[PDB]
């Protein structure tokens, strides 16, 4: 007989994909995590117990050196966060000391005793045991072990960070400009006197450190991050501040129609339906930072709700400084800049990936595309990825390596230095991350009095803290990976394989240097989708280190498993359609997967 | 021994946890789809076979009375729907003859042949075969039959949207104002002349048809939609209309922070992460409808390439007349109206359903929620069942039902009315359905007949044609059910799951009649979450029918797919989490399920 | 009882045999493979198109500088290429004009 | 819903496809191999032993009248071959007595103790045991019971056997020449005195009898095989003695260009590649036999190693005599013959099979062939038919029949000759076939005194011995069947299917009488390929049996073995393509299966 | 010039280094920089039959 294969019910044939997904998951194989070993590694002098200060303990009562009070809290906290019992995490030890009467919180700091904070808690410490209908398992990937409070990667991540915050209100537009060059000379002098950007890697170096080694640092590549397309023409990524074509410009035959709105694409408003994205942000209180203050940061550490303490000027403005970048990543919602990005894409025309069905004019292929290779197909599958990314970076987060957020790090540091100059030591592990970093401390501790002064916040000794953009700080979970650069990932990574990513786009802008407007830059172009999409990526997730609430490492690796999470997706769901076809996607080490 | 269950690896129950899903999608079992019959019923008295004129027939070529030449092409179109074959589809029949020279088409009207147009393809007619990874498999449910041609149902789906074609620039805050009185009163004395309205259902009708049965209309419920809530208060949703709270705005421990933008909110500005969304929608030009004349109808009917041709004011405002309703759903990306009542929501700290875990004080339970629970999960989920949604109602639309859109069945009414008054007969099907209509056809007369010398387009005899608000007409697919329905029912169904919907709103606002601002509105309130999305939904779907290019039956049976389609997401997703938890959700049945 | 294996028929034997190597195969695991990029990246400067000047092309209807002449041809060619349809390669697009 | 089928994995697809074959193997069935009961019949008087005259017991010690000393010799060696267990075969007697200071065997003959010659092993007697990965399982398949010694078939085919050793140097293009027509006409006439050729087969006669049972013998059937093609012009198949075409001569477009080198085509040259391949074999001294003096036949069948002992003229020549096929077969690679065929089909530009995909011009289908249906496949897989087929004639020839070589059978009639010629009775078991050979025997003691003269060896008695072309006699396995057979039956099959075995071959060419060289035949032609493959597979498996190794029976079965193994493994291996195709095949029965 | 750490591994397997006539045009397997450019089984015969 001629070999044959069988129909079966509809019903069966859909159960049946669903399995063979499944199949197609559990075959990838899942990867151990390994995290860094510091954990347990550093001990308290007096008692010999872990101190845990290299590890996230937000929440958890601090003492006035910035270190646990007692170690069995950190240790009641993993276990919590490994069960995901409901009454098990109510009934860890958050916040300070209680008052018998209020109830309320007994704060170190006047500010939070005079507003009577009360207490944050955890957010969503066991995400990472939650299972998924679609993509790769949370727990089948992960991020290689963070760097170590010793090592010559933090000290460079921790000074690109200071001067970070000391450049937050300095403009894009002028990093090359007479007026900012006394800072910008002496930012990439100090960070080139570092061995993590003045020396290569070393053969036997860990494959993930060679990968995210830095070289030397210019004026073109200060503060950005190194997907391919990021170092490539204007720091900001066109999405960010660009409109769109409006309703009402259209080729209609041989007759063109100009919107009598079209002047909005070039003042930063998108098409959103019939209605409008304006790109303009909020603008946050210029040269204010936060937690400069010792009492108020142990506060903070100790968990008192400073959430929604910012002052901010009437009206916005197109992103302009390194804090605007900030304020935006803020409160971004995670899939915003890149459901943005896409509705620009769909508005401007931008063709789709020429692999996938249907892209041919409609008299030689008679369809369409909108349900499924169309728009509406995209704007479902660019956010429906990122809550998969999510329940990964949450098991890296809080499961695997605990570390600790910038400012923790800050606070280790500012201890450690004024007990250095009073002859007394503490936290010697820092000592060699202090006296590299010394040049940059001393502008810092001279912007923190300022700050401190302006504020009315005393607290003894120096400052040398790492100044917040936000006035609570970190959110209330580890640093590494991170959620934003996560989602980012993953979501670029859908557009770049639905849209025909090497597409380029000629015009390119930047915003003014004296007006709120964008002009012509003076990079010629053309730049790419999928360069200018992968700045975007960069531009959203090194905001959050601009805002002092992550390191380089943390994004970088976050970027990378958020790809993998949304490649996985697309290969489950391949399963699904009769159609025959693929996405061509360009992955952000340079080579294309066919999915 | 004691009975016990056993652990297994984590890969291992990942992959148990989807075939478990699988198979209680699999146990749902999966119900029969009937078609009205109407198909091939209707038959060319000349040659004896069906000439399909209750059918979706756009694209394929007419005749000129509007049906089409030849059979087998409708013929050739349902075996290519039932395929999904590529090359199949692309040798089917589209458009007109073309021009030995041009290769273009040969239209009937002076203006398709002045554009030079191009036709354009259908979208996506094979998009209902596809599977999916999670929810109900799109051919596992069902839509009741669509009402006949001949049915009082009709005749008052019809006559209805006749009247909301020549109401189109009427006001919605001026329903009741004596400068709208003749039109009001008569609108509703007619439509309360016809059977459907002044008749109740009878023992032994079909239960679909009764639950979707309206009674008496008057000026409270004169286009409205029939879900919970969507009868209370004014016409539009505060969603669509109202801006939300600002940046600055917050309460921290005893202090309460004033945005210094606070007024943004009662002006239509919806905070976006750290940017801002307008609600002012693109103003179409007042008394501009399109398809008034019988040539350029039937150019529109053999695929004729309109798109873009509407004229626009400059600016944009408020919603105000029919017309921007209409305007707002031409181009809206389908999930855009709940995603923006999602952020109003957010933004305005309207709890989550108390059901959910982690949602009471910090300080009692030590545990924050975003990921699960919290705002990026409602925000991935109302996105994600979109595309779910719609590849039911693609097998609904062209694999079951076929029904013609409201368009062309104001051809049929045209056509056979002017060969009436000829003393000839042609569409005798339709004969019940223009007598019961006369009063209103003459008004259409006369109104076409002004659209018509204004644009400087001529036909022979009158035009009873609907004028359409989009110069294309509907899109190339048919009318039952409808994409923007079905994705409004699960898109809502999501967020009144995920919020506590019987939460009340107090301030209830309208758009002012004299200028274009929101005012406090002399309904009292309070008004609930629920009602207001509830009315969201309606006040998107019936913007299709005041667009012209839905009959009222198509949304509300696409809304009860679409809340079907967003249960069935939940109760599989159920099964991933460990937390002890639901979600309440009040259906539009009036009754709550508990997932 | 002392632990022992059991015979089965011959015909049962052989059939294990090549399921056993079968499972072998398929315990291997799989790797996917990755492309340069260069495909799609360069681009016709008048269209905005994909030119295709680095990918293979050979049979297709090329012009006086060596770059095909549509790119839709090279797209219907993937396609072909990945269902191996008969019918599907037949009308594919090969040579240069005919008289 | 839509009946419908899933898609998975691509390397599940690949294990389902591995075992779906598996499964079609297993559905096939087994069938058991009957034996002809000879091997435990005979008996030895003294003892009432089994003598094991009938079986082969080549390698084992054997007494003077050439029958096995010890019958637990025997008994071991088929433990041996039916459990494959190394350290058994290990143990097994093999060779004479050996001299305790030497180690060295003691031969009967002085030519064997002359030349110290060392013992030699059986080869793969327990390949039968071994699975496949693809086609029928070796035991899987049978061939019927050989003819018994007794029988008239027995009779019949030794006289042939030693017909052919008297008719050795005869050039196979001067059969009908009046200088060997003594020899001829007296062979013709004495084939023709024996029942199995003059008597008809009997109903009630075993079918497998019926089909190989032979008639008259003429100058036109004399010596040759009974395959479709065999007995349809020249002896040789043309495959054996042309060239093929010459690299250079090609038509391109309306050019046709000739070979420098064409003339090769006509000399035997065939094109590999770039390279040659001469069909001019290696010359055997002509009238030198093997084998004819009974102590060097006994040491031979007690193992002594005289491969190798052969002399040969300088030079090389187109097959011309008897002898000539004997020497190509003696060191052929198995599957040669066949892959030389190829290689003349393909470079002469015989068309592939039409049923096969994409055989039309370029123009049509736009697709050539190499990998699947071209050159590279046909090469692969004419080539790895070969050792599925030895498996399976393994098992037949060790586990099941264990026929004496025909070497044997001369040995018996030798003894029992000698015997009766002294007033003894020595394997009365053979009197009949002594008895009706008697003339046959007359001449071919009288051409074994001249060799045993010429050679100095000395034995008493006359010799009836079955003359040997090869000095070791036959390979160290048993008779039933044949290797070069089982291959010959695989490879044409193989053959038959991939091209257009029909097609017709018009230059017909023997072998000239008087010169080395090719010569225009007096047969007119034209042959088929199918023909010329199948008269080819007879040519090499004849001469086994021109060589004194074989007999009739043997290579007719295992030619239709092949045939089964070849098959099965087609029919196994279109599981795994998706190309719409199937191979035309002519099977040895005269009917066609389409796989 | 060498290749560099960084590098895929794929490249650093089959970068070649300085060009001598001893390695013009050859390949890089084991044994192919040894003796003659031809490979002996391309140009010699074999043993024969005798
Ligand atoms: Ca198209
Ligand atoms: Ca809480
Ligand atoms: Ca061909």
């Amino acid at each position: 007989g001629i070999p044959a294969d069988n129909l079966q019910s509809r019903a069966k044939a859909s159960f049946d994909t669903r399995v063979a997904a499944a199949e197609l998951a559990l075959a990838r194989g899942a990867v151990p995590s390994f995290a860094n070993g510091e954990e347990l590694l550093y001990r308290n002098s007096e008692t010999g117990d872990p101190s845990f200060i290299g590890s996230f303990t937000k929440g958890l009562p601090h003492d006035d050196n910035g270190a646990i009070i007692d170690p069995d809290d950190f240790l009641a906290f993993v276990r919590a966060i490994n069960s995901g019992d409901e009454k098990e995490i109510a009934a860890l030890t958050l916040g300070p000391a209680r008052d018998p009467e209020t109830g309320l919180p007994i704060w170190r700091s006047d500010l939070a005793n005079s507003l009577d904070l009360e207490v944050r808690g955890w957010e969503n410490s066991s995400a990472g045991l939650t299972f998924d209908l679609e993509g790769p398992d949370a727990q089948s990937v992960a991020m290689p072990p963070a760097p170590v409070l010793t090592s010559p990667e933090l000290i460079a991540e921790m000074a690109e960070l200071y001067l970070m915050a000391l450049g937050r209100d300095i403009e894009f537009s002028e990093f090359d400009s007479p007026k900012n060059a006394a800072f910008i000379r002496s930012a990439i002098e100090r960070l080139n006197g570092l061995e993590w950007f003045n020396t290569p890697a070393k053969l036997g170096d860990p494959p993930a450190e060679i990968r995210r080694r830095r070289g030397e640092v210019t004026v073109g590549n200060l503060f950005r991050g190194i997907l391919p397309g990021s170092e490539v023409g204007p720091y900001l990524s066109q999405f960010i501040i660009v409109g769109s074509k409006q309703i009402g410009s259209a080729t209609v035959g041989n007759k063109t129609l100009v919107s009598p709105n079209a002047a909005d694409e070039f003042d930063g408003e998108i098409a959103y339906g019939s209605i409008t994205i304006s790109q303009r942000v909020r603008i946050a209180t210029p040269g204010r930072d936060f937690m400069t203050d010792l009492k108020v940061f142990l506060d903070v550490q100790d968990a008192a709700d400073f959430r929604g303490f910012e002052s901010y000027e009437p009206g916005a403005r197109l992103i302009r400084t390194i804090r605007d970048l900030a304020t935006w990543v803020h409160f971004d919602s995670l899939y915003e800049a890149y459901l943005n990005a896409c509705l620009i894409l769909l508005a401007n025309g931008v063709p789709f990936d020429p692999n996938l069905p249907f892209q041919q004019e409609d008299k030689l292929d008679n369809q369409d595309v909108f349900v499924n290779f169309g728009s509406a197909h995209v704007l479902s599958l660019v956010t429906e990825v990122a809550t998969r990314a999510l329940k990964a970076v949450r098991y890296q987060k809080f499961n695997i390596h605990r570390r600790l957020r910038p400012e923790a790090t800050g606070g280790l540091i500012s201890v450690n230095k004024n007990a250095f100059l009073k002859s007394e030591s503490v936290f010697p592990e820092v000592d060699v991350l202090v006296e590299e970093l010394s040049s940059i401390l001393d502008d810092s501790a001279s912007s923190n009095e300022k700050q401190n002064i302006a504020d009315g916040d005393v607290s003894p000794g120096k400052s040398f803290l790492l100044p917040m953009a936000f006035a609570e700080g970190s959110p209330f979970h580890p640093s590494y990976g991170s959620g934003h650069a996560v989602v980012a990932g993953a979501c670029v990574t859908i557009l770049k394989a639905f849209f025909d990513a090497n597409f380029q786009i000629d015009q390119v802008f930047e915003v003014d240097t004296d007006e709120d407007k964008l002009v012509k830059s003076s990079f010629p172009g053309p730049l790419t989708v999928a360069g200018e999409l992968n700045k975007l990526a960069d531009n959203v997730a090194i905001g959050r280190n601009m805002a002092g609430v992550h390191y380089f490492s943390d994004q970088f690796e976050s970027l990378l498993l958020g790809e993998q999470i949304a490649i996985g997706i697309l290969e489950e769901q391949s399963l699904t359609y009769g159609e025959n076809f693929f996405f061509n996607l360009p992955k952000f080490d340079g080579t294309t997967i066919q999915i």
